[PDB]
């Protein structure tokens, strides 16, 4: 009966008059890193163990996609310098497949350049993304192309909405889709106006924090969102954090503590506004502990 019991289609159960900003959305941090298998690399660079499709079926709707231009017509998915063994086309193919099966969901796709392009590349990262992906015949109608800076669920059903972390772009649809882009502060909680002043973006992205500082920073932004009804404010709250330098200090081990702690907090807040919460190891369950994705989903007041 709870929304989280059918995580494949939870957005379909909402009033589609809601602006995406007002929806409490589970996101996955460094979403494409599920491919990593090397133990030492995985400690710091692996943030997920489910693939794109499984993340989606688990209720994830915000995807943190990082890229590297590897050819003049190709973007490879990366975690910084580390190649995640697939190209951007895989994600978009998966997103299309999923949105076809679940046509009343919407997906927000964050796009960012994570590494310098291959030496043979002659075009900018943004140009390659814009020409060969956003305006690719296969995906052109898949992306949201409306002029609403604050789209509703109804306008974006079956669509991917760009969340632009590329810097300036000539793309005209999506969060931060203008020639200014989003002014992103390093390792900080910050707020900045985007979309020519139409939205106020409020972000907690203190990725270098130690454990207690990070949990506090997440709870602080959660508390702000809880008392903020403004449709024109958008909240992005990263539960993810940098690893230590060892197997027991992995991103996984951090998430195994942070995710249940925040999930418990949300559960014990009832249905209230949380914003968009971006997590490591989305869908990873631990017996006897509250699930962060499920609780974000269920926090949506219906
Ligand atoms: O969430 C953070 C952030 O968005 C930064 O740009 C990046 O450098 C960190 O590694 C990342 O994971």
């Amino acid at each position: 009966d709870s929304l989280s019991k059918s995580p494949e289609n939870w957005m379909s159960k909402l009033d589609d008059g809601k602006h995406l900003t007002e929806i409490n959305i589970p996101g996955s941090h460094d979403s494409g890193s599920f491919t990593l298998k090397d133990p030492v690399k995985s400690v710091w660079a692996k943030t997920q163990d489910k693939d794109y499709l499984t993340q989606m079926k688990s209720g994830v709707r915000f995807f943190d996609i990082r890229g590297r231009a590897s050819a003049d017509n190709m973007i490879s998915v990366h975690h910084g310098m580390v190649y995640l063994h697939h190209e951007l086309g895989k994600f978009l193919d998966d997103a299309k497949y999923y949105l076809s099966a679940y046509p009343n969901e919407t997906i927000v796709m964050s796009m960012k350049k994570d590494y310098d392009s291959d030496s043979k590349v002659t075009k900018t990262f943004e140009e390659i993304f814009r020409e060969y992906y956003y305006n690719n015949p296969q995906y052109q109608n898949l992306f949201y192309t409306g002029s609403n800076a604050n789209p509703t669920l109804k306008e974006t059903k079956g669509k991917i909405v760009l969340f632009n972390r590329m810097g300036g772009t000539y793309i005209k649809s999506g969060y931060g889709a203008d020639t200014s882009g989003i002014q992103w502060a390093d390792n900080a909680t910050f707020e900045t106006k985007i979309n020519n002043g139409s939205l106020n973006l409020k972000v907690q992205d203190e990725y270098k924090d130690y454990y207690d500082k990070k949990v506090e920073a997440v709870k602080n932004l959660l508390a702000k969102a809880k008392t903020d009804s403004n449709k024109d404010n958008v909240y992005v709250n990263f539960l993810s954090v940098a690893s230590g330098g060892s197997a027991f200090n992995s991103t996984y081990n951090y998430a195994s503590f942070i995710n249940p702690e925040i999930a418990k907090t949300i559960k014990a807040n009832g249905k209230a506004r949380t914003g968009w919460l971006i997590v490591d190891y989305a869908g990873y369950t631990w017996p006897g502990y509250d699930d962060i994705v499920s609780e974000i989903i269920d926090s949506n007041k219906l």
